[PDB]
Order: structure tokens, then C-alpha cells, then sequence
């Protein structure tokens, strides 16, 4: 479904250029910032997909664009890419983020993009690294945002639960989540050697992180009746791909476990996270995943 902005010309200092930085003031008055990349094939009459990519704690929109490579037209030819900036270089959900409504920021950003661009409102996506992956999950866990965003790709996400380290049991801790629709697509990447946001979860900064299998299981549990899974060994079995599904919706929840990888956006080439490279590039996999899943009618 093409948005109201269809037919409108691009903002006049923006068509396939370097990303552009924009100040944007929310209804209630906080001035926020994002960088936006317009695909070189953008047409003002063609409903266009949109990807939000949320940076890690202490990082920036600009650094996240370099890391996540969603402005790379070889990997993402079709979608607008938006890199929002977190206040204090962090996002809602972090133990340090207080009374910052980043969900409202995201929702008002989306409303803006629908107004000014030809957005396909059935193909709006969210991805993020770490704090930004946690925030991606919060979007999926929000009754409203989960009905407006088609699919979600947290990378090494930090799914902080408000439970003390002493009481933290990472394989069973409740994960606070209220999706507004069934069949939410989730793609999660995580390194087994992550020391920052551990694969096995546990106490962190006064709060509690779930184990990543626990996270994955809790999402898949929602697919409910007909639930099945497969495992595949990839890259000579250094990577495991787990897919959950039901009545022929195979992989609606997918997890890549990357053996030996740290707290890193997966890339074959060096990136700002990881100087060595790993077995695979997450971003093409994420783009393909987004393409698999649209927001269903109603
Ligand atoms: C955004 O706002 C700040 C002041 O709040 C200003 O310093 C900055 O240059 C502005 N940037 C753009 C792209 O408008
Ligand atoms: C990169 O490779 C070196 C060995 O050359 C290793 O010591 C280091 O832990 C690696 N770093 C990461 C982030 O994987």
C-alpha cells in the first residue's frame, strides 16, 4: 500500500547520494536526528520499502550505516535506509535510558516518511546492533509498532530484563513482550564468544540478559499450533541456522549461531566491530529475510 507521499518530489537537498542528516522534532518537543539513504532507483510513484537500522550503545547513526551496510546498493537495491540517532548514544531498553520514548520517535519518523516519500507501508523493517537490537526487539514487543513493522533483525541484541543480577536466571527469565499480531518474523544473529552480551545471558550492569536460545524459544513459542523447527550446519558447521515455523511458514523465526564470533555485526570483510571478518555477511541475509515477509493485510 503506497503512502500519501507518493507523487511528491524528494526533499530538494536529497536521489542515490551519500546519506543525508536531518533534524526532526517530535510532537511533544524533543529534537531528534537521523540519517537517510535514498536508493538510486527511487521513483516518487513506486511504493518503496524502508529499513530502520539502529546503532549499538556508544555508537552513532553514521557508524551504524558503515557497519550494517544497508546503503550498499549491491546488498540493498530497493529500500530506503534510515539510521536514527539515540540520545546519549543509546536506546530505550538500556539500563541507562530513562523516560526516552524511542518507540514514539520511530513511529513519528515512519509517519513522516509516509508523508514525504512513496513508502510501501507493508514493507517497513527494523534491524539493529546490540542496544539497537534490543530496541528492534522492543518494537516487535510493542502492541502498536509490531503492527506497523513487517519484520525484525536484531544482531547481537541486548534484551535487558528489569531483574537484579542476583535473581537473574537467563534460561528462564521472563521476557517482557506484548506483540500486537501473530506470526512476527524475527531473525537473530549472535556470536558464541560474545563477552559483552553473552550467548548464555546472565547478569549485566545491574540487570538480567536472557540466554539467546531462551530468547529464540520464547519467540517461536508464539507460533503456537503446528510449531516445527530445522537446524542446518553452514560453513563446515561453524554456523548453525535454526528455523522455526508452523503451517508452512518455515523460518518465520530464524537464528544464526556463529561459532567463535564476538560482539560483532557479521561480515566477511573487516568492519568497525571485528578486524578479522567471519564466515558470512549478515546484511544480505537480513535483506532477503525482509523480502520474504510483508505486513499481512489487516
Ligand atoms: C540540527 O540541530 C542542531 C542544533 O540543535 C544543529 O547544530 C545542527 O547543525 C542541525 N543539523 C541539521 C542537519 O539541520
Ligand atoms: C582477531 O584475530 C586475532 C588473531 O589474529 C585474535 O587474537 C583476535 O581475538 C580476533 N578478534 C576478534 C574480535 O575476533
Amino acid at each position: 500500500a503506497g503512502s500519501a507521499g507518493c507523487g511528491q518530489p524528494l526533499p530538494p537537498s536529497q536521489p542515490g547520494g551519500s546519506s543525508y542528516g536531518v533534524n526532526f522534532t517530535l510532537s511533544a518537543g524533543t529534537q531528534r536526528f537521523y540519517r537517510i539513504h535514498i536508493p538510486s532507483n527511487y521513483n516518487v510513484n513506486t511504493p518503496t520499502p524502508l529499513i530502520f537500522s539502529f546503532h549499538g550503545r556508544g555508537k552513532t547513526a553514521e557508524s551504524q550505516e558503515k557497519l550494517s551496510q544497508f546503503s550498499n546498493e549491491d546488498w540493498n537495491p530497493d529500500a530506503i535506509a534510515v539510521y536514527p540517532q539515540g540520545l546519549n548514544k543509546e536506546w530505550q531498553g538500556d539500563p541507562h535510558s530513562k523516560d526516552v520514548d524511542d518507540i514514539a520517535f520511530t513511529m513519528e519518523m515512519l509517519d513522516y516518511f509516509q508523508e514525504k516519500f512513496c513508502i510501501d507501508s507493508t514493507r517497513v523493517y527494523a534491524a539493529g546492533k546490540s542496544n539497537g537490537g534490543g530496541f528492534t526487539n522492543l518494537l516487535a514487543c510493542d502492541p502498536t509498532a509490531s503492527t506497523r513493522i513487517a519484520a525484525f533483525a536484531p544482531v547481537s541484541g541486548a534484551y535487558y530484563q528489569d531483574v537484579s543480577e542476583e535473581a537473574c536466571h537467563p534460561t528462564t527469565v521472563p521476557i517482557k513482550c506484548s506483540p500486537g499480531r501473530p506470526s512476527i518474523p524475527i531473525l537473530e544473529f549472535h556470536g558464541t564468544a560474545d563477552k559483552t552480551i553473552p550467548y548464555g545471558g546472565g547478569g549485566r550492569r545491574g540487570e538480567c540478559l536472557p540466554s539467546i536460545p531462551h530468547f529464540v524459544r520464547e519467540w517461536s513459542k508464539r507460533l503456537g499450533y503446528g510449531l516445527h523447527n530445522t537446524t542446518k550446519e553452514l560453513y563446515d558447521g561453524n554456523v548453525q541456522e535454526y528455523q522455526y515455523g508452523n503451517g508452512d511458514n518455515r523460518g518465520i523465526v530464524t537464528h544464526y549461531r556463529i561459532g567463535g564470533l564476538g560482539h560483532d555485526w557479521p561480515s566477511v570483510r573487516p568492519n568497525s566491530d571485528n578486524p578479522n571478518g567471519t564466515y558470512l555477511d549478515a546484511t544480505p541475509i537480513i535483506v532477503k529475510f525482509f523480502k520474504q515477509w510483508v505486513l499481512p493485510g489487516s
